[PDB]
């Protein structure tokens, strides 16, 4: 037809834990819907901003459908996030485009629904077919599957951790889609999964994956390579299927094989150089001790930005035990304490359990604990990792034993930034070491006002394959010592 091309877009942003007992439950999302969804995105930073910025300069239209983003944490409740598909299913009808560009995270996890974004695509090709492009833009944690490699039209990653080119790859979903307009045929696409998991030493600037991304980088500047992505997979998903994936695309006789064979050796050949041995808390919390800057530890045993929980106490507890008079902050899920202490009201002491209802592997802290301040976890994060954004933990109780402060919260704590410490009135010029729950993508966002220490600590985001119950993700390595050699999925073979 003659009419100006439009693009439908859309996000889904969520990371799951099959071992994290809490379900994600609507609560959690923020969900936009119709111009809204495009007013954020032109206003902020993510995949989907580089999608719709891309689609708007490049002359197409922008149709939404929706979006929706939650923290990592354990599986979306199945009715919340069967309502999502729903709502893109049904923009898939009402709206007119020419085809599909989305961000989605790729490790998002239902309580039944296993591969998401999987499911998620054929949905959308029951209304839409198989003729119309799907794009997408993906987190390099994704767990992807060969369902996406069929259903999708083209798929690229992010290609740094911390993920810094967030953006740029929504750019890059669209200039790859836009690029495909005139072609007679999908491209072929290479899917090859290399059986392990990382367990650290996972940022991509030193360590393996600088030679290996190096390498992708030259692949990819190849005039007969369409595009490659590197998935090295959240490694707490207890899923089939499971491990690093190199995915590459051609026009069907260009170098997708050599450079997925190339790229899926490496990975092999590196499978052990991913681990690491990170400070112990008690090392680390001696360091606050006797320095003036002040400590940011990164507690690797608990992120929620990893998809866990963020009840652990476990930093609070040595610092209490081990180092009285050491003023340390740490942030800690605790809904039940939350209400206890706004019952007591500012001002009482509790004897009261904090932390610990949900790791298994790490002790409440009980205390005669003092409520400094009732107050609600609501802040705008500084960023660089998600500046600007808001954010929302519940409401809060500001909580204090000998020199020791515990922020417990009614949600998630995903505390990644220094904004949340003001929000709560803990102020950071306060404290010798405070919280993080995250491993990487705190580090940038407290760099300027603090010495980073990710600390070995334990809990559901240790990276500990040995201690998961994974079942139909097995056999993998570490775990199972497997002879792998590389043996691709062809798709749309030409
Ligand atoms: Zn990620």
């Amino acid at each position: 037809g003659m009419a100006q091309r439009s693009i439908l877009v859309g996000q889904i942003w969520h990371e799951g834990h099959s071992f994290n007992p809490i379900l994600t439950r609507e609560k959690d999302f923020l969900f936009l819907r119709g111009e809204a969804v495009l007013e954020e995105a032109r206003a902020s930073s993510t995949a989907l901003s580089g999608i719709v910025k891309t689609a708007e300069a490049l002359g197409y239209r922008c149709v939404p459908s929706i979006s929706a983003r939650a923290r990592p944490g354990g599986a979306i409740e199945q009715k919340v996030f069967d309502n999502i598909v729903d709502e893109f299913v049904q923009a898939a009808r009402m709206q007119d485009f020419d085809a599909i560009c989305l961000d989605l995270h790729g490790a998002t996890l239902a309580e039944h629904t296993l591969d998401t974004e999987g499911y998620l695509l054929s949905r959308l090709r029951e209304v839409v077919g198989n003729d119309i492009m799907i794009s997408l833009a993906l987190d390099l944690h994704a767990y992807l599957t060969p369902q996406m490699v069929e259903q999708a039209t083209i798929i690229t990653s992010f290609r740094t951790t911390p993920h810094a080119d967030i953006e740029e790859t929504g750019v890059r979903a669209m200039t790859l889609l836009d690029s495909l307009s005139n072609e007679t045929r999908p491209p072929r696409a290479i899917y090859s999964l290399i059986p392990f998991l990382t367990r650290g030493n996972d940022e991509t600037w030193s360590g393996p994956l600088a030679e290996i991304g190096a390498a992708a980088d030259r692949w990819r500047a190849r005039s007969d390579v369409v595009d490659l992505s590197i998935f090295n997979v959240h490694p707490f998903l207890d899923v089939p299927g499971y491990g690093q994936v190199v995915l590459a695309y051609d026009n069907g006789s260009g170098a997708a094989i050599d450079a997925c064979r190339d790229l899926s050796d490496m990975l092999w050949k590196a499978r052990d150089e991913f681990q690491e041995q990170l400070m112990s808390v008690d090392k680390a919390l001696e360091i606050a001790r006797t320095s003036r800057q002040l400590l940011a530890l990164g507690d690797q045993g608990d992120r929620v930005m990893g998809a866990g929980p963020g009840d652990s106490p476990e930093i609070a507890r040595v610092a209490l035990e081990h180092f009285p008079g050491l003023k340390v902050a740490v942030p800690v899920y605790d809904p039940q304490a939350v209400r206890t202490a706004r019952e007591a009201g500012e001002n009482a002491t509790v004897r009261m359990a904090v932390g610990g209802a949900f790791t298994h592997s790490v002790a409440p802290l009980e205390r005669d604990w003092t409520v400094r301040k009732l107050c609600r976890a609501r802040f705008t994060n500084i960023g660089p990792y998600m500046a600007g954004t808001e954010a929302d933990f519940g409401d809060a109780a500001v909580l204090t034993c000998d020199a020791v402060t515990v922020i417990v919260t009614t949600m998630a704590p995903n505390v990644h930034d220094p904004a949340f410490y003001e929000a709560v009135g803990v102020p950071l010029a306060s404290q010798q070491a405070v919280v993080a729950r995250a491993a990487n993508h705190y580090k940038l966002s407290f760099a300027d006002i603090a010495r980073t220490i990710t600390v070995d600590t334990p809990g559901l985001t240790a990276f500990k394959p040995h201690q998961f119950p994974f079942t139909q993700a097995r056999p993998f390595y570490p775990l199972d010592i497997v002879q792998w050699s590389f043996a691709p999925l062809e798709c749309n073979k030409v």
